[PDB]
Formats: structure tokens, C-alpha cells, sequence
């Protein structure tokens, strides 16, 4: 509840992404606004070094679940929030079949009136001619329920789930994602009973914009939860 105190109207969201995939660095900085009431969020993120290596829809899940509208009846259940301010550290390991893999890791948390997600990326083993780094991947991004358990051992949560990305040729390339969130302080924090996050996206881009870009616009909320 002091958590979740921090989210009740609309906050400011930085995100800040640094990367290096197969030796090649860049960098991405998003900005928007969250409002965990009505679990909406909107957000532009540029690429600040110039053209992004690899293709916008397999940044998004690394580029704030805490701004999941989490219904009154599970309130108790919602990790992400009660670790706010001090926040979580966020990782993940990101397989793509057939291809490379990102390995991520990143701090979310309040500074000031803004909540900040700041990540490094690692990317190794990628087809230089591959879906991923030869950019055949549509620009668009599929619903996904993605589980969340409790890991008590590490007082935070896990999950894993599978991206499907929409490939040029009609194919599908699976991105296989392993996830854990552990908290940053050491102040009490929940730890929830099974349930899940839906999440919608939609991508799309400023016309008027000439750097590399991702417009994005998502909607999240918990279920699954019955008592």
C-alpha cells in the first residue's frame, strides 16, 4: 500500500537501455507516462546512436510491470509495486531459436517523481544475416499472458513465457524468456499466489520523426486470481 500509494495518478517513466549485441553497442532512450489505475501506458523510445542493430519488437519486453492494473481483490498479490520506491532488479535470459540470445539485466525505481527502468543488454551468438540481425521481423507485437510465481528463496517473483515475432517471409521466430525480479531494499515486500499479466501492444511511428524509433502504447492488467 505505500508502494502502491506512489502509482495512484499519472506518472512521468525514463527508460534508458545500453547494448551490445554481437560486439555492436547502442543506445536507447524512452520516455512517457504510466497511470497503473487504468494499467495504460505510452512511451517513445528513440535510438540515440543512430540506426538500432536489431528490430524494435525484440526490445520491447526489456524496455515496467509495476504499472499493471492490478484488480482491488488481488491487491495483496502485486510484488512489483510493494518494492517501490527503493525498486526491483529485473533479469532475463531472452533465447532465439535457431540464433542468439540477450541477456539482460535492469533497475526499476523512483528517482524523484519518476519512475526509472535503466538496463544493459548483452547479446551473443546472433546470425550476422539472421531474422534478428538482418531486420526481417514485422513491425508489430502479438498479446501475451505472461505467469508470474512467487520466488520466496529470493523474496521476488519468476516467470517464463514465449515471444512469437511475425517474420517477412510469413514464419515465426520464438524468443524464449526466463525472468526474475528481486528487490533492491530490504523492507517488507509481497509475494504473490500464482496468477498472470495481459498485456496489449501496439507499435507505430511519429511521421515527423527522422531518428530511429518506436512509438508504443500498452495496456496491462493482472488476472486469475479468484478469492
Amino acid at each position: 500500500s505505500k508502494g502502491e500509494e506512489l502509482f495512484t495518478g499519472v506518472v512521468p517513466i525514463l527508460v534508458e537501455l545500453d547494448g551490445d549485441v554481437n560486439g555492436h553497442k547502442f543506445s536507447v532512450r524512452g520516455e512517457g507516462e504510466g497511470d497503473a489505475t487504468n494499467g495504460k501506458l505510452t512511451l517513445k523510445f528513440i535510438c540515440t546512436t543512430g540506426k538500432l542493430p536489431v528490430p524494435w519488437p525484440t526490445l520491447v519486453t526489456t524496455l515496467v510491470q509495476c504499472f499493471s492494473r492490478y484488480p482491488d481483490h488481488m491487491k495483496r498479490h502485486d510484488f512489483f509495486k510493494s518494492a517501490m520506491p527503493e525498486g526491483y532488479v529485473q533479469e532475463r535470459t531472452i533465447s532465439f531459436k535457431d540464433d542468439g540470445t540477450y541477456k539482460t539485466r535492469a533497475e526499476v525505481k523512483f528517482e524523484g517523481d519518476t519512475l526509472v527502468n535503466r538496463i544493459e543488454l548483452k547479446g551473443i551468438d546472433f546470425k550476422e544475416d539472421g531474422n534478428i540481425l538482418g531486420h526481417k521481423l514485422e513491425y508489430n507485437f502479438n498479446s501475451x499472458n505472461v505467469y508470474i510465481t512467487a520466488d520466496k528463496q529470493k523474496n521476488g517473483i519468476k516467470a517464463n513465457f514465449k515471444i512469437r515475432h511475425n517474420v517477412e517471409d510469413g514464419s515465426v521466430q520464438l524468443a524464449d524468456h526466463y525472468q526474475q525480479n528481486t528487490p533492491i531494499g530490504d523492507g517488507p515486500v509481497l509475494l504473490p499466489d500464482n496468477h498472470y499479466l495481459s498485456t496489449q501492444s501496439v507499435l507505430s511511428k511519429d511521421p515527423n520523426e527522422k531518428r530511429d524509433h518506436m512509438v508504443l502504447l500498452e495496456f496491462v492488467t493482472a488476472a486469475g486470481i479468484t478469492h
